[PDB]
Formats: structure tokens, sequence, C-alpha cells
């Protein structure tokens, strides 16, 4: 069994502590450190803990044996991790657990022979530290696809990719992004659950290795005004009966009906999905015209950088690139929301709007309402109100998770709206 | 095959990452870092990337080199890539593809151009992690240590290059403080351009390791010598040097005169490519080793084009106008196209101005028909725009991007209020 293989790795690597890793509703990693003597108890009846932390009472941690990994930073004593699912004391799964929510939505898709594969493009910033505290000052003075010595973070990015490969992770490519100190690490495509586990691991690894070098890695959507913001472009494809359900060689543009319907479904609920995929108040400072980030609700081919883009590759690589999410979203909930909205498009038979190949930003406002082009929410409150009314996403994510998202977002918005920012003093104090 | 040899070097040296290297229209190196697991995919169907839309990187197997500075023992490697459209057609906007096209067109007439550049550069100090224009040493022409403090770093630069199949001739301290020169042997225009990009990357990387900043800027300091890229050039027809004619006067063939005549006819336009920055025209001023007047002569006078004394296989012309901030792929392509038009149409060059030129008065220079190189970047771009031969040789895509980038820089520079103006007028007016 897998448990026997875990204990073999324990004695070989001299693992003394195990971290029972899990995630709250906001995508923040949480854990319980246990000595290796308690590992047999963790894999058997499980470890008890207070679960008010998930919301961000008594519950149990159920480690997934497939996620056992030794943390490649040695302490002679090594450490290991285990991604755990949350269960209630009786044995039933906790429907407030984000990982359980994605698992449920994937099981509902598997009922119709569908499996969703996701391949995200993870953008992030590497900032300097001042007096032990993190800052928003770029550590390098680099640009798009730049090379060293312009890109000063080549050693740390090299370490991130190596540390990930040591944890059964396959990376496609990494490069410097448009903004100063911005970087991108694109992963290979995998099932929504393995990808979401991998997304959490990347954020943890990048932030840990950045600290080791006196730096701070952040996946914040818009840490600096006037420069490009970090996005999480999600390459998505559906696979029915082993074949790519988005490929039809006889149809026009070799795109199947299931693609156009899936696109139609996700665009129907995209205002509501934005509350999950763009959950911070800062996420809406990224959804501003002038940068790679999509703002208008449109879909097109590769030539135009729209919200949903259908790349040229065909065959087994047929896919859609949803470019609205940012890397601060909870990946378990982001993929669950996209899967539920996209499957409603396939099931309820929803035709998507006409593809817009013209440059949207170059068009005038007068032409956009003629074609029925909408806008993504401008504020967090505006997306939360749209999410509140979308009963499909509320039922797909569960009432417990949906309520927790609304409560956390409203608490942040009510605090942000009352604040007096420096911009207001700079604009009005001297004159008025 | 070469792919099998690459994978043998991978397991031998323990390469874990490879750099898919390429250059933009301005000669700046760009890359995509991939783990060694994706190397089979890169050498096969290629790696996709956003050029802005989407494109594919096609690595040149002959350019696979292990970076001598070891990784965390995880070795690292690099591959110079050609850009290509998704369907399979080479991208006409790629600078390396432009030189390759101009090379094939020369090869159809049995011609192969060999280039040997003299790379001048500066080594400056760093203040608070930012680069400065303060020389690291207070050395002069051909000076020796301890006057030349960069003797250890230059020795490391040459060593690192030799480890990557690089053959160099000599290195020395130049006229200005903290200025140096590294001259390497002659090779075909493509290998030389690849080597020029590698030289800049290696020097800047090694300088940062020592807390210094290497720069190939044409004129980083006012009042001192500027960095130049003197390009030794020669054509080879059917294995032999097309510039050597033992029966002709001065042992120089008609092909040399016609090639010189062609490059001097389009030299105003070539200046926009070989001297592409606004700062490049602060180097093209009298008083330093940089040529200003459009003339050609023997080794006695320092002119735009100089015919050195060596004959035989070493017969060549030294084009001294370029600076090391130019895109080498486009600089050599522009030289080859203008030079081949001279050969093809038999354009005679002007008389060799052996008389010392800077000392002559403007009135005489006007009588002899001696012209001048463009004084500003805008002036060179206007001349480049009208040169139909060069626009067609570099392609409309590349020519348009050069004009856009240069105009955007010029329009920003011309509106700026520099400190010189405040120092000259604020107190009095
Ligand atoms: N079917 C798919 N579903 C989701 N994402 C995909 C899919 N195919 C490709 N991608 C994403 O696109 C990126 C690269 O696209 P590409 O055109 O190379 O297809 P590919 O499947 O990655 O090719 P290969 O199988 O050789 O790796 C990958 O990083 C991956 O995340
Ligand atoms: N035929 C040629 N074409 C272009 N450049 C040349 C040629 N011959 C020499 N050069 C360049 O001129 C410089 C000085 O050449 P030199 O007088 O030493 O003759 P050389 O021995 O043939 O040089 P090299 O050893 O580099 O071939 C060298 O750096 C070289 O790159
Ligand atoms: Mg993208
Ligand atoms: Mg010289």
């Amino acid at each position: 069994s897998k448990e026997d293989e875990i204990f073999r790795i324990v004695e070989e690597k001299n693992v003394r502590f195990v971290r029972l890793q899990f995630v709250d509703v906001q995508g923040i990693p949480k854990n319980v450190a246990i000595p290796v003597g308690q590992l047999e108890k963790a894999l058997g009846p499980g470890i008890h803990f207070d679960g008010s932390s998930i919301e961000g009472s008594d519950m149990v941690l159920r480690p997934d044996p497939d996620t056992f990994r030794v943390l490649p930073w040695s302490g002679g004593t090594a450490e290991a991790r285990l991604i755990c699912d949350i269960e209630l004391p009786d044995g039933k799964p906790f429907m407030g657990c984000p990982r359980q929510v994605l698992k449920k939505n994937m099981e509902e898709a598997a009922k119709l022979g569908y499996v969703m594969n996701t391949g995200p493009e993870m953008e992030f910033f590497l900032f300097k530290r001042q007096d032990g505290m993190p800052t928003n000052i770029p550590q390098d003075r680099g640009g798009y696809f730049d090379l060293a010595p312009i890109d000063l973070a080549e050693e740390i990015k090299r370490e991130i990719v190596l540390v990930l490969e040591e944890m059964g992770f396959e990376v496609e490519a990494a490069h410097h992004e448009v903004a100063f100190g911005q970087h991108e690490i694109d992963f290979k495509y995998d099932n929504a659950l393995a990808t979401a586990d991998n997304v959490i691991t990347l954020k943890y690894v990048a932030k840990t290795l950045a600290l080791q070098h006196g730096l701070h890695a952040t996946f914040m959507p818009k840490p600096i005004f006037g420069v490009n913001g970090s996005g999480m472009h999600t390459n998505t494809s559906l696979f029915k009966d082993g074949k790519n359900a988005f490929y039809d060689p006889d149809a026009p543009d070799q795109i199947s009906d299931t693609l156009r319907y899936f696109v139609g479904g996700v665009l129907k609920h995209i205002r509501a999905i934005t509350a999950i995929t763009n959950p911070l108040v800062n996420s809406y400072k990224r959804l501003v015209p002038g940068y790679e980030a999509p703002v208008y609700i449109t879909w097109s081919g590769p030539n135009r950088s729209s919200l949903i883009r259908v790349p040229a590759p065909r065959g087994n690589s047929t896919r859609i690139e949803i470019r609205s999410p940012d890397p601060s979203c909870n990946p378990y909930l982001a993929f669950a929301a996209i899967l539920a909205a996209g499957l409603d498009g396939v099931k309820n038979k929803i035709e998507p709007p006409e593809r817009v190949e013209k440059n949207i930003y170059k068009l005038t406002e007068e032409e956009r309402e003629k074609l029925g082009i909408g806008m993504l929410p401008g504020t967090l409150k505006e997306a939360i109100e749209c999410f509140k009314e979308d009963e499909l996403l509320v039922s797909a994510l569960g009432e417990h998770v949906s309520q927790s998202i609304i409560n956390v977002a409203m608490a942040d918005w009510d605090s942000y709206r009352t604040q007096v920012h420096q911009w207001e003093l700079d604009r009005y104090l001297q004159t008025y």
C-alpha cells in the first residue's frame, strides 16, 4: 500500500516532522505540525483540530497519501508535508473545505464522462525587503523575456523550478514578464485537483525561497500602480471518453460544439465568477484598461487578447485560455466555479456571443453597446452582488463556502470604503 | 546527429535548465528558460511563446553551449533560436533570419562575407546597486596593471569565451579611463553575430559578479573617447579571397573597390542601423578615434573605411563607423546588401583621401566632394527611410520597427530640458 511506501521514505530521508497542510476559503495555506511518531495516527483515524481557521468547530484532518512529499530544504532532520481533506467528527466530508468543493464538482463532471484539465500561467513579483518587512520595490530592473544581468532573479527562479521538480512537478517554461521584477512560471496541463494542489505548492515554495534570499515573492494582482499586474491565465480543456471534447475535425475552425457551449456558459456567469477568481479589493485595480488584463466580456482567436482566447493548436491540444483570473484566487474554488458554469453551457445548450476579432480598446464606447459587449465588475462589492444572485455557483460551491466568501469580501470592502487614502490628501488638502 | 550529441553533453555535465536565447530588433538578448525535460520538445516541434501574436522558437543545434558559471551541481546550457510562424514559415521580423536571408542571396553568387569586429566597452563602478558612468580604473592606451585594474575580469571574460568555442586574437586597455577592447578572429557573418551577442552577455554577467557594470554604450562619458565596433570585412568567392588580385594596382581587386563604393553610397542609411541610439551621434564628433567624414584610405589615415596593409587571405576593409550598441545581425546584413549592390552594378568609389582630413578647412572639403555622416538619429532615420535597397534587404517588418523605435526615442529626447540648458541660461536669463 501507499502508507507502507510513505514509512519507507520516512526512514530513508530521516523525516522527523510532518506538516498536515490544508487551505482556508481564501486560498491561504494552513497546517498542523506533528512529530513523525503521530504519522501512523494521521494516516489512520486522523488528527483533530479547531476548524474556525477554515472560515478565515471540532474537525478531523484526512491526509491524501498521494500528496506525501519531503520538503527539499533540509533542517540532518528532514520535514515532510501532506495535503489533507477536512472531515467532521462523525466521518462525513466538511462541505466548507475548498478542496472537497472542487472534488465534488469534478465527481459531478465525471458522472457525464467529463474531466477538466487546467494549465495555469502563474505571474508574480519579487520585491526587496526593508527592515525585515516586505515592500513593493522591484528587486530587478527587467522587462519582457529579459536575460541576466537585466533579470537579477535567474538564480531564485532556477531554484523554484528545481524544488518543484523534486516534488513530482513538471514545468513547461519560465520567463521575465513586462513589469519591473515580474516573472511567470507556466505549468503543464493536469486534472483540476492536481493542478490546484500544485498552485498552492508553487506559492508556498516561491515565498519560502524568496525569504531565504532576503526577498519577498507576492501573487498580489496589482502591487504597483502604472505597471502590469499579475494574472493567472488558465488554459482549460474538457476530455470526454479519453478524447479532447473540444476538438471536431469536421466543424468550422476545427472547434467542437462543446467548446462554444462551454465558452457560452462561462461567459454567462463570468460577472459572478469574478468574485472567486478576482477575490481581493486590489484585484479590481488590475482589471483596468492599458495592461494585458482583460476588462470587456468577449471571446476570440489568438490574434486578439480578449477575456477567453482560443489558441491555434488543434488535436489533443485544443483549449481555451481564460485570462480574467489573478493568482491571488483560491484555485480549488476558481476551477470549481469555471467547471460548473462551463458544464451548464454544455448541458443547458447556451450559444456564446459573436467572436470579436477587432481590437476592443481601439473601438469607441458608442460601438460596444451596439454589439452587446459587457464589462467585468469594477469593484469587489459589484462582483459579490452578482455572485450573490448566481444560484448555480452558490449551489456548486455550497452555501457554507459561498457565505464565507461573501462575509470575508464584505468585511474587507466595508473597511476599504470608509478609509481616507493618501490620493485624497494629495488631491484636495492644499486647495480646499 | 547533432541532437544526439547535445543529449550526451546533458547527462555528462548534468544540465538541468536550458536558455532558448534570441534577440529583438534592437540587439537586446531575450530568452525562455525551460527545464531539461522539455529539451526534446524544443529540438523537435519547438516551444511556443508570445512575440508581442504567438510564435515558435526553433533552436540551432550548432549553438548548444554549457554556461561555464555553474548552477546550484546543477549545470545550465543555452541555445540560440530562430523565430518561426506557427504554420512553418520563418518570421521575416527576426533579426537573425534577416542576416541568414542576405547570406543565402550572397551564397547564390558564390560570395561569403567574413567579419572580425574590434569590440570596445567600458567597465564602470556601481553605487547602491545601480550602475554609474564612473570608470573602475584610471588607465590609458595599452596600459598595464596596477594602472589597469580590470586585468583579472578581462582574463575571466576571455577564458569563459574560449570555453564556448570562441577564438580570440587579443585584448587591451583603450584610450579612455576604464575603457577596454577585445578583438576576436574573423568568421562568417552569422557565427560572428552570434559571438557578438554572447560577448555582451558574458561581459555584463561577469562584471556584475565583481560589483561592476560593463556597457557597450557608444558615448557614456563626455570629453573622453567613445566605444566603437570597427568591423574588419572581406568577401570570399569560391574558397578564395575576392579582394586579392596580384596583378591589379596595390594588390586590391576590382571587387574590393566596388564593395567599398557600394557601402559608401548607402553609408548615411547604414548609420541608422550601425549607430542606432540617440547617444551614438554624441560619439560621431571630431577629436576622437570615431570617423565623421565619408572617406576611404590606406592604413596611414583613420577614415570611415580603412584598407589595412596585409594582403593574401588577410585582404580586408575596416569599416570604423559602427558602435557596439548596434544589432550585429542587422549591421552585417546592411553592409552585405550595400556592398553587394556595389559589386553587382560596378559602382566606382571616390578617390582615397590620403591627406589628413580633420586639419583641412570646410571650403576645401566642399571642393573635393567630401560628405559627412548624419549628425542626429532623426537625420540618419530620414536617410534610411529613403534607401529602398536597404529597406528591401532588411524587410519591411524590421525596417518599420527600427523607424518606430528610433522615432519614439527621438521624440522623447527632443522635448526634454537637459541640465546643460539650466547651467547655461537659468542664472543669466
Ligand atoms: N488540453 C489542454 N488543457 C489545458 N491546458 C493545455 C492543454 N494543452 C496545452 N495546454 C497548456 O498550454 C501550454 C502549452 O501549449 P502547447 O501548444 O505546447 O500544448 P501542449 O499540450 O503543452 O504540448 P505538449 O503535449 O508537447 O506538452 C501548456 O503549458 C499547458 O498548460
Ligand atoms: N579576410 C578577413 N576578413 C575579415 N576580417 C579579417 C580578415 N583577415 C583578418 N581579419 C580580422 O582582422 C584582425 C587582424 O587580422 P591580422 O592582421 O592579424 O591577420 P590574420 O592573422 O589573418 O587574423 P586572424 O588570425 O584573426 O585570421 C583579426 O581580428 C581578424 O578578425
Ligand atoms: Mg496569455
Ligand atoms: Mg582599428
